[PDB]
């Protein structure tokens, strides 16, 4: 058949941009989505980093998250030493599953909004 332009898998709300930290938070405590819902922004100086935002749904009353995500040359990215993975998507697919010490796995990357 024909050939669609650019072969999108993603690239929306999970894997974001230096946005504002306030927008991207703006974007998870909306009631349209529930903690697993991310936003990774990136370092607006970063050596290749991002940044990560969650909706954390505590007894406190509904509020993000905030995570720092250095980007390796020789183990892609990390947010805790201790789990690397190649890249951020690695890191959104095994948080999908089992966040894995994030607190909030991951669930529907936002409301797409386009």
């Amino acid at each position: 058949g024909s050939v669609a332009p650019v072969e999108t898998l993603e690239v929306e709300k999970w894997f974001f941009r230096t946005i504002s930290r306030k927008d991207a938070e703006r974007q998870l405590l909306a009631p349209m989505n529930k903690a697993g819902s991310f936003l990774i922004r990136e370092s607006e100086s970063n050596k290749g980093a991002f940044s990560l935002s969650v909706k954390d749904i505590t007894t406190q009353g509904e509020v993000v998250k905030h995570y720092k995500i250095r980007s390796l040359d020789n183990g892609g990215y990390y947010i805790s030493p201790r789990i690397t993975f190649p890249t951020l998507q690695a890191l959104v697919q095994h948080y999908s599953k089992k966040g894995d010490g994030l607190c909030q796995k991951l669930t529907l990357p936002c409301v797409n909004l386009a």
